[PDB]
């Protein structure tokens, strides 16, 4: 039809790539997912309630915090609910739900109406208590009042969906072996020699290697030979990937997964396009061949055909000494970073069945599995049918996440992850989530269960599935390594979202794409601002608003706000090296109680995906101390790849750089002086009710930010990127941008505030030692967690291109090891570091 071509063509627009282009394919996969998602995405849509998804309430299961229950007085919660222009401010408990709250307004004087947020597309109902709405929680902790217009609910009619278009290998003895044909590529100009490498490998473990005799480097270099490898054909597991390697050291690597998705090896001719090595990564994994076939280094080969197919089959008392047990439980209470002896594997694989009785052990034990040996392999499998321990056990995401990382190649290892991802409920699917799909560049094949896994949760949830969207669609705009797989998996997710979700994409989708042209212009007029950059933006913002671009559209990092008209008068160009756009909307919702504006910042030149990162790990973080109840007063600021070297972040109101606070300078030239930060902070309270109130979060956010970078490596910063709001709020800003040295930013000015300089104590500053003591030991009761996510964000989004060696900083500054007291002097050491030791380090980089 056309009809369904239109449909697609739409699609295509969306994702930014397009699905049904067969041209750097040379098998099947991509088509067979796409046809294969069907069903998952058709059991989702089928199963959804028509009415939750429509209103997509957020809520949680987690208690209300401490934090929080000290700021409702006497158990009673305000709510203030306005219609057409009056507004009455009913009295609530926390366990009331809107149900009962809207009892208690008609009363308190037709039942179809819903409460919804002034100002955002955000909806009180279910059967859920108030308190336990996200909102509340965030009206609770900000001192706001919670007020709601009456209203009648979303027609669910308007996310309505468009109805839709052998020879067993363990019979084979034969050692494997790949022909290396040759290499071609158009022109050399690195300024030699050069061998292939050709590895057989499952999850980062190289099986079996064979290489080639050195020859000439030439632009045409044949070899032409067999290659035999140690390892049996019956022996090659699912996930073996032929990896491809070219030599002098490495230039250029591809890689062929040896049994396809059918389960048959894979046999015959072919010519793979090279990805090349730019002066330990996912990138080295993909099955994807490099799209540039005009510039890019090929690799030809032959694998050994037979008229006859090669299919892989599916699979269909004693007790332990004291001192072997507590050497077993010595190795499983061991980190993830810690190395597993060659002994330490064989302990762990004969004594296998008391290993399965740890759920801990899990990660270890599957790594001391020899995958090269089809019955182990099969024995492994037999020990995973046995699974009532890992089933029983509570769910532990550290646990799970470490099963779908770079190690674990092996789907029916990783299907038991996602088996225990199903019990998350969907605000802690959100605080995973751009980890989640990051795990989807670890797997072998397309169709995982884990790409399903998020899928259906994104098709069940209109929230999950808005940053699902930006998420995939920001690595498909700048990864060719897995573009095609993830414009797959969003192709997917599109065909069930609904029509009004659709309608929002393509708006969102057309005011990005508009932005970026006009912030393309405004970065080649300005040399490294003037008059006539800010007449041809204001001019061009006009010659859009006002054209062309949308009357609204939703915000890409807070869905629930809408944005309408540009302020114009308030949008600049920032004084910086890469020219970002500062731009202000009026917001589309009348409903909207102020008058307060939508700040989006509009930067080209970086990849944004790496602050993505740090933002969301340090949500988690707040997650983390939100369970032993503290609160860090982070401010994680909104901050979305759109596509490729662009995106938009959150504007933080009424907040500034801690360098321009100084730089009412103060006589250059130079450096820096201690007061001020606080005259600054006497300057902009009112109160001295305020004003303490600005010291305290202050000390809090300071505290936070302290913890948090130095676990991450990235708390040595220039205070140009450090901010700091009229209240207080203490941030770190633009994680890009990623001797002398400090292990974070607590300078003298912040340390005055405190009332510690210049160099004793003071109440303020003995309160900050104390909450940073606090905020690191309970960080440190999730270690795992917090090492796993920072070695898979390194691999997914760190170039660099790291080193068992970068990834091991994190242990380091989590003191592995170390007990409460060594652990909360190492900190307190760190705090002593950074006073010794005051400015030099903001000084010195202005000596350049
Ligand atoms: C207003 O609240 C904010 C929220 C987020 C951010 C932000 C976060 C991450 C990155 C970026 S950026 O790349 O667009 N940024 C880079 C650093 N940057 C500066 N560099 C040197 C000196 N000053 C700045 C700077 C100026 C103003 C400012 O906000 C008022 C922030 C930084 C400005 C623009 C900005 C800035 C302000």
């Amino acid at each position: 039809s056309e009809e369904s071509q239109a449909f697609q063509r739409q699609l295509t627009a969306l994702i930014g790539y397009d699905v049904t282009d067969v041209s750097n394919v040379h098998d099947d996969e991509l088509e067979f997912t796409r046809r294969g998602l069907v069903t998952p995405r058709m059991a989702e849509v089928a199963s959804r309630d028509p009415k939750l998804y429509a209103m997509h309430p957020w809520v949680t299961s987690k208690p209300l915090p401490e934090y929080l229950w000290k700021k409702i007085a006497n158990n009673c919660i305000f709510i203030v609910i306005h219609r057409s222009t009056t507004s009455q401010t009913i009295k609530v408990s926390p366990d009331d739900t809107p149900g009962a709250i809207l009892q208690s307004f008609f009363t308190k004087m037709e039942q179809d109406f819903v409460l919804r947020v002034c100002g955002r597309d955000e909806y009180l109902v279910g059967e859920t208590p108030i308190k336990n709405f996200q909102w509340v929680r965030h009206c609770l902790k900000n001192g706001e009042e919670i007020h709601v217009v009456l209203d009648t609910p979303p027609d669910p009619a308007l996310d309505e969906v468009r109805k839709e278009e052998t020879v067993s290998l363990w019979d084979c003895d034969r050692k494997f072996r790949v022909k290396i044909r040759g290499i071609d590529i158009p022109v050399l100009p690195r300024n030699l020699t050069v061998f292939v490498e050709a590895n057989i490998q499952h999850g980062q473990q190289v099986l079996c290697q064979r290489r080639t005799s050195p020859k000439p480097f030439t632009e045409e270099v044949l070899w032409n030979v067999w290659l035999e490898f140690s390892i049996k054909i019956k022996d090659l597991p699912k996930g073996a990937l032929l990896n491809l390697q070219i030599y002098c050291q490495l230039l250029y690597y591809v890689n062929l997964l040896l049994i396809d998705h059918r389960f048959l090896l894979r046999r015959g001719e072919y010519v793979l396009h090279m990805w090349q090595i730019s002066g330990f990564n996912a990138d080295k994994l993909t099955s994807a061949t490099n799209p540039d076939k005009e510039n890019s280094m090929s690799i030809s080969i032959l694998l050994d055909n037979y008229c006859h197919p090669i299919a892989l089959p599916k699979h269909q008392r004693a007790e332990m000494p004291n001192q072997l047990r507590k050497q077993l439980e010595a190795i499983i209470a061991t980190d993830p970073l810690n190395p597993l002896t060659a002994e330490d594997k064989e302990l762990l694989w004969h004594f296998r069945y008391e290993s399965l009785k740890h759920p801990k052990a899990y990660p270890k034990l599957f790594s001391s599995v020899k995958w090269g040996q089809q019955e182990i392999v099969a024995k492994t499998y037999q020990l995973l049918a046995r699974r009532e321990v890992w089933d029983q056990s509570a769910l532990d995401v550290g646990l799970t996440m470490q099963l779908l990382d770079c190690n674990f190649s092996d789907e029916n290892v990783r299907a038991i992850a996602v088996q225990k991802l199903e019990s998350l409920e969907d605000d802690d699917v959100l605080h995973y989530l751009l980890q989640l799909v990051q795990a989807v560049k670890f797997e072998p094949y397309h169709d995982s269960a884990l790409a399903r896994f998020l899928l259906k949760r994104g098709l069940r949830n209109k929230r999950i599935g808005h940053f699902l969207f930006w998420f995939l669609r920001s690595e498909i705009a700048q990864s060719r390594h897995y573009q095609q797989r993830f414009a797959v998996i969003l192709e997917a997710y599109l065909r069930g979202c609904g029509t009004a979700m659709l309608h929002d994409f393509t708006q969102q989708v057309q005011v990005i794409e508009m932005l970026q042209k006009v912030t393309l212009d405004i970065k080649s007029l300005s040399a490294e601002v003037s008059s006539q950059v800010i007449s041809q933006l204001k001019q061009k913002l006009e010659n859009l608003q006002n054209s062309q671009l949308p009357e609204s559209f939703r915000v890409p990092y807070d869905p629930g706000l809408k944005a309408g008209a540009l302020a114009i008068e308030k949008c600049k160009v920032m004084a910086s090296k890469k020219k970002p756009l500062w731009l202000e909307f009026k917001c589309a919702d009348p409903t909207a109680l102020s008058n307060e504006t939508i700040g989006i910042i509009f930067k080209h030149g970086d990849d944004l995906r790496q602050d993505m990162l740090i933002l969301q790990i340090l949500r988690i973080m707040e997650s983390i101390w939100e369970t032993e109840s503290l609160d860090l007063c982070l401010l994680p600021y909104g901050c979305i790849s759109t596509g490729d070297k662009i995106g938009m972040i959150e504007i933080v109101k009424d907040a500034t750089t801690i360098a321009k606070i100084q730089q009412s300078t103060v006589g250059n030239t130079g450096a820096f002086k201690d007061e001020v930060l606080n005259h600054w902070l006497k300057e902009k309270s009112p109160t001295e009710e305020k004003f303490q109130a600005a010291v305290e979060r202050f000390v809090y956010s300071c505290a936070g930010y302290c913890v948090a970078t130095f676990v991450l490596g990235i708390g040595d910063r220039h205070n140009d990127n450090i901010m700091i709001t009229e209240t207080g709020n203490l941030f770190h800003i633009d994680f890009g941008h990623i001797k002398e040295r400090v292990p974070f930013v607590l300078t003298p000015d912040f340390l005055f505030v405190m009332g510690t300089s210049g160099k004793k104590t003071s109440p303020h500053f003995q309160k900050f030692q104390d909450i940073c003591v606090k905020a690191y030991l309970a960080l440190r009761h999730h270690t795992n967690l917090l090492i796993i996510l920072f070695s898979m964000m390194l691999m997914t989004g760190m170039p660099e291109l790291t080193s068992k060696e970068d990834i091991e900083y994190i242990r380091d500054a989590l003191t592995v090891g170390k007990n409460e007291e060594d652990a909360k002097k190492y900190f307190l050491d760190q705090i002593e570091v950074c006073r010794d030791k005051g400015w030099t380090v903001q000084f010195n980089w202005f000596l350049h």
